[PDB]
DNA sequence: CGAGGCCATCATGGCCTC
DNA sequence: CGAGGCCATCATGGCCTC
C-alpha cells in the first residue's frame, strides 16, 4: 500500500546516504495529498525556502524545494516528524536538482502548486 | 611468513580502492629485498619517476615512490609483475605522500637509497 | 576487447558548537 | 550529550582511446 520508497524513475536523482554528515540545500518528501499540502506552507515557512513546489506521484504528492541555506536531510525529516503524524514519509536528499524538478513537472507527474514556474 | 598487507602503522597512508579507475601519483610496493633493489632501478626509468626511495620495513623492502604522471595501481602493479617473479608483491597507491615518506624514514624503517633526501 | 588514462559526483567521517 | 552544521578526502564509476 504505502510506498517505501520514492519511485525508480526518480531514484537517481536522489541521495540515498546513510551515514554522511552531508548538507545539501535541495530535497524531497513522499507522502500522502493531503500531508503534503500541510507541509507546503510548513515547509516554505521555516527554512525560508528559496523554491518548493507540490507534485502528483502517482497517488500521492511530491515534495520538491530549495533552502538559501544548507541542511542535513536527517534535519528535515525531524521537523516534518514535528508537524503532525504520516502513514509515510519519504524524505531524501536532492543530487540532481534541476532534473528532478523536470521530471516532476513532466509524467506520470504533475505540478500542483509552486512558487513560480 | 611473506606479508600479506603493509604494516599496520602504514595502512592509513594508503589506497585500498578495489574498483577504482582512480589515477595517482604516489605508490608503494613492499617485497623481499632483493625484489626491491631490482624494481628500485627499474621503477625510476620506467615511469621517469620524479623521487623513489627504498626502505628496510621489517625483514623486508618498501619501495615508495612518485611520479610525473599519474598512473592507476593495477598498471604499477603490472609493471613490477613483468621484472620477475616475487614470493610477496603488494603494490599499494599513497594518498598521504608527506607522512608515508617521513614515517618510512622514521621507525622501525630505515632509508637504504634515495635520489634525493 | 581490455589496459590504463580522464574526470565529475557525492558519501564518509572528522571536527565543531549550542 | 546529541542535533545539525562545516569541510577535506578520496572511492566510484562513466567515459574515452590505442
Amino acid at each position: 500500500e504505502d510506498p517505501k520508497d520514492f519511485p525508480s524513475e526518480l531514484l537517481s536523482f536522489l541521495s540515498h546516504a546513510v551515514f554522511s554528515n552531508r548538507t545539501l540545500a535541495c530535497f524531497a518528501i513522499y507522502t500522502t495529498k493531503e500531508k503534503a499540502a500541510l507541509l507546503y506552507k510548513k515547509i516554505m515557512e521555516k527554512y525560508s525556502v528559496t523554491f518548493i513546489s507540490r507534485h502528483n506521484s502517482y497517488n500521492h504528492n511530491i515534495l520538491f524545494f530549495l533552502t538559501p541555506h544548507r541542511h542535513r536531510v536527517s534535519a528535515i525529516n525531524n521537523y516534518a516528524q514535528k508537524l503532525s503524524t504520516f502513514s509515510f514519509l519519504i524524505c531524501k536528499g536532492v543530487n540532481k536538482e534541476y532534473l528532478m524538478y523536470s521530471a516532476l513537472t513532466r509524467d506520470p507527474f504533475s505540478v500542483i502548486e509552486e512558487s513560480l514556474p
